[PDB]
């Protein structure tokens, strides 16, 4: 019942979006196709907005009202339906933690790590499927200890001190 | 009400517990002081183990059952009130997001990133407070505009197709 609009980038009034109109034309500055920009609509709310390309994602957001709802699931989805093999990148910054724990529940992992010439530092994140995951051992050990572990220790201040 | 008990690590039963009594043997090879492994019992519920010293955190789980309810945040808490400043500092996996999310909410921040011996990478989180976060501008220009710009398609399906 969503709609899928595209935003023609060209027709982006400039006098009312200034700032937007560099952005978009800055990532087509290096492009040959030009990138895509996609709103998600639910009535007269815009639910989430994408910039986007076949296999890569540039950025997304859902506002703050509209989060934890499954918004940003549906586009990372619609991402992969037109990308090919449904394998897509990103981009994320190490402080933006909550975004990695987004991506991590949607089957994407940490895949490379990197430091920009401005000196920011950034993550990729694929859901190519080839990083392994790993649990240390001494987690079992700690669970099972205590779990199973008598502990015969009684202390409640009720009729004594 | 909880009640906090320090495992007596060379009374730990070895008939029973052998690969833990092993795991803190190593860990207290390389160490002056003794490390501390603590638990955190609520009636007959161990609702969490925590191997620490002052300072560092080696390791800690709640169990599955006893998770989203703040013992993870009690234990850290407890660690840094037994730490110089306050100050703590942890290893986590990559792949380990939630453990991730979990920290970031309780102020920390990754500040250093390494690869270990035997091929295993890792970050550090610590609540130092050097790191600075970062948002982009595009996360702002991409919210202003999808809460501002005129939308009139009008579509659904009713008496019409
Ligand atoms: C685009 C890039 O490459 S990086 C920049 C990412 N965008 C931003 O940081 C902008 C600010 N944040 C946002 O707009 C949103 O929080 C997004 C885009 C990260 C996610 O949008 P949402 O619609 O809220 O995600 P969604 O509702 O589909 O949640 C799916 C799962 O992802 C996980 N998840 C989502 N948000 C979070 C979070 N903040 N912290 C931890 N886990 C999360 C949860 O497991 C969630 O399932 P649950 O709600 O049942 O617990
Ligand atoms: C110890 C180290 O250095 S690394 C290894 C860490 N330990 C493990 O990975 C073992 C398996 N996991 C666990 O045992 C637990 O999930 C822990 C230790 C990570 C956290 O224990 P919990 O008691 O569940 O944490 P707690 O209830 O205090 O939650 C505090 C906040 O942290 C965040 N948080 C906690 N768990 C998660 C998660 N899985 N994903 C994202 N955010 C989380 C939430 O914002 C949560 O607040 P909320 O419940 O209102 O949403």
């Amino acid at each position: 019942l969503m709609l899928v609009i595209n935003v023609v980038e060209d027709k982006i009034p400039a006098n009312v979006y200034p700032e937007l109109v560099e952005w978009v034309r800055d990532l087509n500055s290096i492009r040959e196709e030009p990138i895509k920009l996609t709103m998600f609509v639910e009535d007269d709310i815009v639910r989430g907005i994408m910039a986007w390309e076949p296999g890569h994602l540039v950025y997304m957001v859902v506002p703050e009202e509209s989060r934890r709802g499954g918004v940003g699931r549906f586009m990372l989805k619609y991402l992969q339906q037109n990308s090919d093999r449904k394998h897509v990148s990103c981009r994320v910054h190490p402080t933006n933690i909550p975004a990695l724990g987004f991506f991590h529940q949607q089957g994407f992992q940490i895949d490379r790590w990197y430091i920009a010439a401005d000196g920011q530092r950034y993550f990729r994140m694929t859901n190519y499927n080839v990083i392994s995951s790993h649990t240390p051992p001494e987690e079992k050990l700690l669970t099972h200890y205590a779990e199973s572990v008598p502990i015969f220790l009684s202390m409640a201040e009720g009729q004594f001190v």
